[PDB]
């Protein structure tokens, strides 16, 4: 055909991004409906709407109501947003006939997307089994594909994994049908020779399995910190057990902890007495309390997904303070920028007196203070597309209160550019810079009463030089890294004994005229981190991690061992990075 001749010639110009615009003055003379229909799916391929529904207007001038044009109608308006012009024009298509399968998919998505499961459903239930007895193909492995992600949107995950399993055969990742557990999740592994549709197929069906499995894990971690005996020379203790169930789109978690906080003892030498500043022992020697130590447990349970997640928990039972911790958080995406809106209350871990509170000596007040819980609001901003650049902010602002503590606020600002040197499916190394501001409005570092004893700076900055590396093989998965960063500090004076309510009256003119003095400082820190993690069998999986704190922001260090028992069994491509369990309080 001279028409075919024509189609063919354009064909031979997509090298150049104008053949849309060669078409359009190719097609100056009557070009009847064909080649139009070619240049509107050209136009639904790039860009959308304005020009769409241009050669809309263009082919309806003279066309006998095709239903191609009409279900590009439907996509355009799903994709524009308006159901009740999408619902028309779906109901506009022709009565259903042979239709080979492609046409038949689309329709039954823009059902889907329109509030027509009822329909999408009977229309899938009659495609996947047609589907399954032709030969391996991409339309056959592409609508395969489609019918497993609805029957997971539609709530049963066995259907949707029968169809993953089915899929493959189709596609040509395998040639026969997987029929263990372990075959399925070993073709799930990622290939660096793939097609698009081939690698959408196996990332999909190994998130959906990896959602739908039972995981068990124990961890316990050392973490403590450096100081002063009896008040911050920190060795802390944590076990924790975890269990994530399928529930939903989403997965469903218990979390429950077992804390072990050793502070150590107060160095005494007044004989048998201590004068430091913590409690009111500076305005009366200390006795009774030599050693300082606690434990406790506590139990958190929430549900998460891709788009909103929840928790709800307790600090743990046992301390000389216990609050009820809470959080929440949103996520959805803008253009190319993703923004992750959260509601949180967190205590504050750095030490024994922000956590649990302690007690005063029995001989001066004997009275309870401490367990800090900061209630505030966070936004966070991530871009990222991942060939050659990453952007990332944060900004949040807490409201710092506890138990017999003076009140106090913070707004703290984090952002970061990493650079991705390589950025291969298993290697990963990146080299940035970091950027931090925080503002406290009063510095309550002491550890008298009164005082939350936190690290509270009235003016910080820190710049820091990151520098990761994340890469995995058959069995091993380990990362390792360092940072480099140089801070500057700001306090101010502050009364030692900021609520003066507690105090004894015969000690309240020396307690007015103690105070602790403010300084500034400045200087280079440092942090290392690293990770491992080893497949040992097909269900339990071992690894650890060590963290290390030099950045002078008071950051304790950590050291954690932890084991994964997965019921399923997961023989895929190992975790990048490995996930060990984030301790409770530090959420
Ligand atoms: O065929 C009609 C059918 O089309 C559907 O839309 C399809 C497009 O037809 C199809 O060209 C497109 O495939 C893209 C794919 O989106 C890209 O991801 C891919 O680029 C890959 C690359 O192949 C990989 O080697 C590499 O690793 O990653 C990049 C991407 O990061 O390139 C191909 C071709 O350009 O996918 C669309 C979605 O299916 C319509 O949805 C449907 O209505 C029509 O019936």
């Amino acid at each position: 055909l001279q028409s075919d001749q024509v189609l063919e010639t354009a064909n031979r110009l997509r090298e150049s991004g104008k053949e849309a615009e060669a078409e359009a003055m190719l097609r100056q003379q009557p070009p009847s409906t064909r080649i139009d229909l070619t240049l509107a799916d050209w136009a639904q391929q790039r860009r959308d709407y304005t020009a769409a529904r241009a050669a809309y207007q263009n082919v309806l001038t003279r066309e006998p109501a095709n239903a191609d044009a009409i279900l590009g109608l439907t996509e355009v308006d799903i994709a524009a947003g308006d159901k009740a012009a999408a619902r028309s024009q779906l109901a506009k298509l022709p009565a259903t006939d042979n239709a080979s399968l492609n046409t038949q998919r689309r329709v039954a998505l823009a059902q889907a997307q329109l509030g027509d499961t009822a329909a999408a459903q009977r229309t899938f239930n009659k495609l996947i089994p047609q589907a399954k007895s032709q030969p391996p193909s991409m339309e056959s492995a592409m609508v395969l594909r489609d019918g497993a992600k609805f029957e997971a949107q539609a709530g049963d995950p066995t259907q949707a994994l029968e169809t993953y399993k089915d899929a493959m055969v189709a596609s040509g990742v395998t040639t026969t049908r997987p029929q263990d557990n372990d075959t399925f999740t070993r073709l799930t592994r990622n290939d660096e020779k793939d097609d698009w549709l081939k690698r959408g197929v196996r990332s999909d069906a190994a998130d959906l399995y990896r959602q739908q499995d039972l995981n068990v894990t124990l961890e316990h971690d050392y973490w403590g910190s450096s100081g002063t005996g009896g008040y911050s020379d920190l060795k802390a203790h944590t076990t924790m057990l975890q269990v994530d169930a399928p529930y939903s789109d989403g997965r469903m978690f218990f979390r429950s902890d077992f804390v072990n906080m050793n502070v150590g003892s107060f160095s005494t030498n007044a004989d048998g007495k201590w004068d430091d500043n913590w409690g009111t022992c500076t305005l009366q020697d200390c006795s009774g309390n030599r050693s300082q130590s606690d434990s406790g447990a506590s139990v958190a349970v929430g549900w998460r997904n891709d788009v909103w997640s929840w928790d709800i928990g307790t600090t743990p039972m046992g301390f000389n303070v216990v609050d009820v911790v809470g959080g929440i958080s949103y996520s959805d995406d803008i253009g190319p920028l993703g923004y992750t809106v959260n509601a949180h209350r967190r205590p504050i871990s750095s030490s024994l007196l922000a956590f649990g509170g302690q007690k005063d000596s029995p001989s001066n007040t004997g009275k309870k203070w401490g367990g800090v819980r900061a209630d505030g609001v966070g936004l966070s901003l991530s871009y990222d597309k991942g060939e050659a650049n990453g952007v990332w902010a944060s900004l949040s602002g807490d409201q710092l209160t506890g138990k017999n503590v003076e009140d106090n606020w913070r707004v703290r600002w984090m952002t970061g550019y990493y650079y991705k040197v390589i950025n291969q499916n298993n290697r990963r190394v990146t080299i940035g810079l970091n950027n931090m501001i925080w503002h406290y409005d009063k510095d309550l570092s002491g550890y008298s009463l009164g005082q939350g004893g936190y690290y509270s700076p009235q003016e910080y900055l820190s710049f820091a030089i990151p520098v990761m590396w994340r890469e995995r093989t058959e069995n091993w998965s380990w990362e390792l890294g360092a940072s480099g960063s140089w801070s500057h500090s700001r306090t101010k004076t502050m009364p030692r004994y900021p609520l003066m309510n507690l105090i004894p009256t015969d000690w309240q003119e020396e307690a007015a005229r103690q105070s602790n003095d403010g300084g500034s400082s400045q200087g280079f820190g440092y942090t290392a981190r690293a990770l491992l993690e080893r497949r040992v069998t097909s269900n339990w999986f071992v690894g650890t991690a060590i963290d290390i704190q030099q950045a002078k922001d008071y950051a304790p260090s950590h050291f954690l061992l932890y084991v994964r028992y997965s019921a399923a069994g997961w023989q895929g491509d190992m975790d990048l990075p490995p996930q060990p369990l984030i301790p409770y309080a530090d959420w």
